[PDB]
């Protein structure tokens, strides 16, 4: 018999990569240069996005069922390992049979091979529910509503590590210059093939900024987090879900724009993802703060020394893109500049977090 | 002031991702059908697997030292954890400039790129230091050899994770039958174009059924290891290495073959992909073995109540290996089913290890 923790954390890294699968095709959608094309285009982006929305809940489910099996298993074994194994095959298996399933909506084979996926996860999880309960020692003290926050914190761990490293990937697998391309295209200048593919390196520049960030802020959240919650745990998926498209919104932000229209909208889209994102760790923190003596530590309690510090570092990003979407309706001419200042000052906000609030306290002190 | 294990995870599961990112090349490398052409492919493709060995190798060094570093400043605080962001970062880059090293062996820019991204990577890391010498309270208590076991397992963990992933999210990206498709080219039979897709999928069921039963073996041996050490790192860094090229071996066993010979060179390979994986797992156990009172717990001791049992869990692997690999030499014309009879065995034996080696206990004391 032996500790499980080193099993669930393996099992919460597989599963925070299969319910990212389906973010590639977003962010692999080439932009067309052709504008008559774009009716088609987005008609196919929108539904690579909705696919991978539905797909990153799906999955989220089964690691939520999981979150909750091995509660009642405490202790795991041999078996439970393999059987667990088991289990997380047949799971990696749902965002293929879903999207099959949203393909073919007419073909009956779709649906049958969803189900019996979902089958067979379930029988799987069975199994090791009656091998636990035939040897109760593999049981919980207590078996002999609240979510592991040690799976949570994996779970949201891998997703943020793989949506900042997913450009990065993407150029090292496609943007090294081909030796002979170097030659004709660009007349034999590497310095020039690179700078020729500076955009790429911006967009991961800032998409990796901005998810390191959201991820410091989660961190700094759950730092203090006593108890996790059903309702936490439901506003995390949604900020972890909203967070996988960022690198799609850093990408169409260092892309050419003939009309600069074209500029101002992907800055909204951007924005709004990032408040989207940002907005639902808020939730999570103000709805923690409702039952602040079971989800809270002191600190951050009402009148405590940290809560007005933490309420700074989980609304600043809202704020920041609040800011730059109104800017882009009332500073047109200005927006994509404020766009850019603030993909810098933001970092620098969170590096002097501390100074800024005792200086605001002192001020409104003051006043 | 904040405990440090998030923040590691964190970083552990970065870095995984990055050592593992010059494997998409050679997964993604296409068997050309042409023969003629294969001494150009196969040029390449070697190419693509000795720069994905040296990366691995590369960032698996920079781990190693972050996991020295943060030995030496055990708690962590908001300006460490953005000092952490910049330097995995900064570590992001290792790959991409190595690449465009050896692709470009002539242009000077090249080796400049990457020594200012290992320059970059050790000034992050000083500033680490300084900042935490300058607060003392960061430091260790005993600052105020061995490897930190949890970043090991962690590590492991995510290249694990990432190697048994690697086919099933490439058959999530492109192996969606297209509807169209399934019309002209399938006569609108969507079975007939899911049979056609049969071989991944038997790719990934074995790549994943290989690489989740090291990674059980590795979680085996670790849960009664005391303390890791250098050696013993670096058997596991290569024993990683080797698994990352398992999904490579899987897809080649089952694509087509014109020539018997074909196959019975693909089985070589495979064998002795999991040879080579496995043998440096039994080499960490042989070598904690040399220092048992210091790296192991006593139940795994000379004489102790599981010493045999993960003798054997961590000897089956290789010598089922070697005994396809000798079977092909020697019984050639049932080499292939050989091979195809120990991937469905191997997963039966770790099923009912302890039983059989009972048995054969008991089988020996009797004799
Ligand atoms: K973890
Ligand atoms: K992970
Ligand atoms: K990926
Ligand atoms: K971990
Ligand atoms: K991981
Ligand atoms: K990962
Ligand atoms: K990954
Ligand atoms: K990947």
């Amino acid at each position: 018999i032996q500790c499980s923790q080193r099993m669930l954390s393996f099992s919460d890294a597989l599963l925070s990569i299969i319910a990212t699968v389906m973010i590639l095709p977003v962010t692999h959608t080439e932009i067309s240069p052709e504008q008559q094309f774009d009716r088609s285009v987005q008609r196919l982006l929108a539904t690579r996005i909705a696919v991978y929305l539905m797909t990153f809940l799906i999955v989220t489910v089964a690691w939520a069922a999981h979150t909750r099996l091995f509660q009642v298993v405490g202790k795991t074994d041999d078996t439970l390992a393999l059987l667990n194994l088991a289990c997380m095959m047949t799971i990696t298996f749902l965002p293929y049979t879903f999207s099959l399933m949203v393909t073919f909506p007419d073909v009956p084979l779709g649906i049958f091979l969803f189900c019996v996926c979902v089958i067979a996860i379930g029988v799987v999880q069975a199994l090791i529910v009656g091998y636990a309960f035939h040897f109760p020692h593999l049981l919980s003290p207590q078996i002999q509503e609240p979510l592991s926050k040690e799976r949570v914190e994996a779970f949201s761990d891998g997703v943020y590590a793989i949506v900042a490293t997913l450009l990065i990937l993407d150029i090292c697998e496609d943007n090294v210059p081909d030796p002979k391309d170097v030659k004709e295209r660009f007349s034999g200048s590497l310095v020039a093939a690179l700078s020729a593919t500076g955009p790429r390196f911006l967009a991961y520049f800032g998409s990796f900024a901005t998810v390191g960030l959201l991820w410091f802020a989660h961190h700094s959240l759950f730092l203090h987090v006593r108890k996790a919650t059903r309702a936490m745990g439901l506003l995390n998926t949604l900020s972890l879900a909203f967070v996988g498209g960022l690198p799609l919104a850093y990408q169409q932000t260092s892309a050419f724009a003939r009309q600069p229209r074209d500029e101002l909208e992907r800055v909204r889209v951007s924005c709004t993802i990032i408040f989207l994102a940002s907005i639902f760790q808020l939730a999570m923190w103000t709805t923690a703060l409702l039952h602040q003596a079971e989800t809270l530590q002191p600190s951050v309690w009402f009148g405590g020394r940290e809560h007005v510090l933490m309420f700074a570092k989980l609304a600043l990003y809202p704020c920041a893109s609040l800011l730059a979407f109104a800017s882009t309706c009332l500073l047109s001419r200005f927006s994509v500049g404020i766009f850019h200042l603030m993909q810098i000052a933001v970092p620098c906000a969170f590096l002097l977090l501390r100074l800024l609030v005792g200086l605001a306290l002192a001020t409104l002190r003051v006043l």
